[PDB]
């Protein structure tokens, strides 16, 4: 049949943007309850009734989640400019080799904002 | 003439059980969820009514399917003997397509942090 | 540059009434909603700045439009004589697109379970 | 014979305005909201039924008041000419206590970030 | 030590049915919910730790009780032969109180618009 | 005529706990989307139909909110141990003299936890 699954995670982190003007709130040390949705697309298995067990997606994500959660994002190599966009890219890059069916990463910095990457 | 997508959301409080998972797997025990399903349509907006079709008609069309689902054990429903999220999506789409030809997407959320989306593909 | 999609969501508290619904239909009465609107932009992420567009500029551009809608009677706004979600989506698009070229989607929710989405098409 | 407090929550989509606020206040303009109202009751838990009252008896009893409120202009309802959240809370209590003796609290939310609570005192 | 109230929330995905409702009533059908439980404690804030008790401790304490409830059929649990929100509040309390003396409230939500709240005998 | 009102705000902040044991996740630099509800109690005025104009509560709370939001909490005087409990107490100290109907301060560090203070 071919569908799209998703699983959402929340990590509690600090970050700050290095390249904004002096008076900019985004350049001050702050943090968020980030949410990340992991999307995968694939053919639904006839016998298991699913594309992939949600729990395998949780297990694959865990070490990446643990780097991010309760940490300062600017200290991870590659995230010295931890915009929502760069965080999407980085999460995509970490996951993609471990999860070929990855179709989309969505990060929500706040409750009223979102960014989405599809490897394009 | 403008083309747009609409959606309408429903919750149903159901029990289910997965028959093919390993013997200690938690999904294999009798359990339940507050399932959410969003029903999406696409079409052109009418210049007079100013809409594609009333949200209430989408509700009205889904009601019979929804009543099978809500406050019930999903495994007892013909066609849902393996009521995974994926299987629930295709099933609702099979049920709804003939009634609602502009149907473009069915979305099911087993929990607040997961979900399945089906476009009839 | 890698292509991505960003959204900012706003909420306005407004009254409205639908002029062209049948006699007896609830939407023909004066009522209102906590309307949510999400503004979506698409584009190439700049390698240096790490963004497509400063959200804060988006917030600033949208402000006077937001201020027309919030704590106001939608029907009194020119072009919103029939303030359906559909016509809200399109009205908002028409006001914003000249000022925000990367605008790719306007999404309006009149209720917590209903939704409309316009891409300009 | 345990003492507990139960609640049920309803949402009504309504318009209102405050008559008595200074000239250019935003609350003095015709606007509206998706109002959330929670009805709380207190009592002893019945050993036979395992509950204080059926969630759906409360719903059945509230339906007449809810329907006055929903998809309407609140200023036209007698006793709500000044439909602040406070006066709304009082009015709902006045309408409901006669018909639900175990009523303990009325909670009204104009928006997702505000709330008013009345305990009959 | 300033006196305060903390709470920790948990979601368990469970099946149940109510054995004592009239023959047609939906609650007597086998179904389920995403039950939310909130565990509250009260006490004095330590001048050094700056807290009453680490949130994670409340979670660690609840874990054996949570694991009985989650992904299970509640009716099969002893004490829960009538698993209403009320009985499930009293039951959670009875299990929790010996382990967490500062326990002050158990709050159970069968759905997103309903709730039950208990404070012991 | 006696009621309780609240108004809720979200501050996006960094913090770390200095007094947690050596391996504890909270001793690392991190952050949260903190939600604070500010409750007042009082008599509804028969003319205005309110206890207090929400616009005035918001104007009074605003610059205190501006200190918390998009900032490192440990740099605020009095917030050297910025737990949720200490957050509540700090907010109550700052606000109570300027809002005497203040009845309750409530902060939620995450979507699943919360702390409630009523000046006791
Ligand atoms: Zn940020
Ligand atoms: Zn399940
Ligand atoms: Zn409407
Ligand atoms: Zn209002
Ligand atoms: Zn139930
Ligand atoms: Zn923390």
């Amino acid at each position: 049949s071919h569908m799209e699954l998703f699983k959402e995670f929340t990590f509690e982190s600090a970050h700050r943007l290095p390249h904004v003007p002096e008076g900019h709130k985004c350049g001050r040390l702050h943090g968020h309850s980030f949410r990340v949705a992991i999307h995968i697309e694939g053919e639904v298995d006839p016998h298991t009734g699913w594309i992939r067990d949600f729990a395998e997606i949780k297990a694959i994500f865990k070490p990446i989640y643990e780097q991010l959660d309760h940490n300062y994002l600017n200290d991870i190599p590659g995230l010295e400019n931890p915009t929502s966009e760069n965080l999407c890219r980085w999460i995509w890059q970490q996951l993609k080799p471990l999860l070929p069916e990855l179709s989309k990463v969505r990060v929500h910095e706040t409750c009223t904002s979102g960014c989405e990457y599809r490897g394009d």
